[PDB]
């Protein structure tokens, strides 16, 4: 890829999600990759996105549209938003704070992506099916080179991660590992 | 047993035209989804509630296509000729809202959402093909919007069973409610 | 001016016949018309991309934007002529065609697409009215990241006054202002 | 006599900060400008609703900025040390709602519309400095997206009061009802 105008997305890395990630990756492995990668484009300058998802504690902020599956609005832990120390995080990364699945529906992500110039994005995090894939979703039809860290992911069960990477992901992106990424930047 | 208030509910049908019917697979098949599907307009169209209904393509010379380098990529091939033609069983109508889109979710680039809200919709039953794919880009766009969805399961097909199941069993039931034609017939 | 040709698109912005009416100054529709179909020619020969936005509504209104206003626009029945394109423009099949609902020509449509997915980053925006879809559509544009070029005499407002307002301190901060002539000379 | 229902009404607050007051050339003061504003907040506040201050700026690389060629350029200056701090009669407490936006209108990569519709609001009274800039942008962008708008004329201000009137004579009576703080206060 061209490294120059390539961003790092890293969805939800954040102590309030790691115990939904069931497989096929731990939510340790997803982290240290995820901060490998990072450690990498800081090195070239390219910008990393640090996402995270949450509501205040009214839940004013959240969808609430009736569903088979709802979530419930329980009192968030105290460490819901903290990013693990093995992130690396510092602070040229940019934070994104979210409300749904997808990273771009009221965020600033598209704004920051387009004005410094990136045409390609290299995504990871936590739930490879659900907010991974809303946002890869969105990317492409946005127009973005897409690239998922295979290997800097992971869902509630890995056959729910396999399906999105076998089925879905082949068609809007490059599947790689996190070594084959490192190895084009 | 599901009710819905039809005049605040509006139909989205995605890509029921004759090119991509080939690419259903199940557990529903393509004529089974459009015969469905032109049930489901019926009842929509004798309310008053608005159908939309949603076809993908671009020109010849695919200037309005996404061409960013994927691992399983679709040929550029020339576009059967029939590609865009809505089969009769659909029933259109001059009243029936053309959308037309260049991917696979139903808003980017579409009057979808300006068409739902000031119209005064704030529920979409949601039909086609294919389930995991180009309807589902539309669910995710759609619940992430605020709209209310309905998932007509029976009146989607994918790839292959496995693929709809995934979405239906995964997916649809943390941004929709899934129910069958008949249930959603039974509440308009 | 200097512009990437190759990147460059033209967006014309609401000539139909059903619009031109109200071009109130300072330039004439004639004027918008004639010199927006010169600028169309040079796109035109030089295989650059040439939209034709186009405003309105199907005869129940439905896609029209209905909040309480103080000045709202009557809901009358559309002259057969509203949608027409002038033969002026010398509209072609390769012209694209935008149809939008309301002020701007980004929201509800494809331009933004079709902008980005043919490569284009610079965009000449004329039309009717200058302060009014010409405007919107340019802040939209300017916002979205697109160069910007406003072909200042291929446009016409309510007045004079308006036009010249918008020419004078709202798009010197958004985009470079350009006669027609200049502008064919940078193509 | 002017109709609101204060619970599906939210406050946007246009970039009073002290780095943006010096730009108020009329017809109205930025400390008139900032007390009236003040005063709809309060009156927000009282009624339990949301309180959007608006704030606008870079961070010290201009990474976030439009860098488009224009004719009349805003310089790449450090900026002062006041530049994003809320004045105190805006009343700013814990409870509004903070949007940082980085141009001239407050929706593009924002939440704003996020916000507003989540929170049930479907009609905004819109304030700030510069009346025909990013108030404008903000209100042009906000009407297209369906809302009902409110444009309090006497907390706007812009670099020339022929700039203000303009926008409050041609531009805000077509997308908008305008109205004074006094009227609008009377109405919530």
């Amino acid at each position: 890829l061209n490294a120059k105008t390539t961003a790092l997305v890293v969805i939800d890395l954040q102590e309030g999600i790691l115990p939904f990630a069931g497989g096929p990756h731990t939510a340790d492995e997803v982290v240290n990759r995820a901060g490998k990668l990072a450690a990498k484009f800081r090195a070239s300058g390219q910008p990393v996105f640090l996402v995270r998802v949450g509501w205040s504690a009214d839940y004013a902020e959240a969808l609430k549209q009736p569903v088979d599956a709802p979530s419930p609005a329980k009192v968030l832990p105290e460490n819901w938003w903290q990013h693990p120390a093995a992130l690396g995080t510092t602070d040229s990364d940019i934070e994104i704070i979210k409300r749904q699945w997808g990273a771009f529906y009221g965020t600033d992500l598209e704004l920051q992506l387009r004005r410094r110039g990136i045409d390609t994005i290299v995504l990871c995090g936590i739930s490879t099916n659900i907010g991974v894939e809303s946002t890869a979703r969105n990317a492409w039809e946005l127009g973005f080179n897409l690239v998922i860290a295979e290997d800097a992911c992971s869902a509630a069960s890995a056959e729910q991660h396999n399906n999105s990477i076998n089925h879905i992901y082949p068609r809007i992106a490059r599947v790689r590992s996190v070594e084959e990424i490192l190895n084009a930047l």
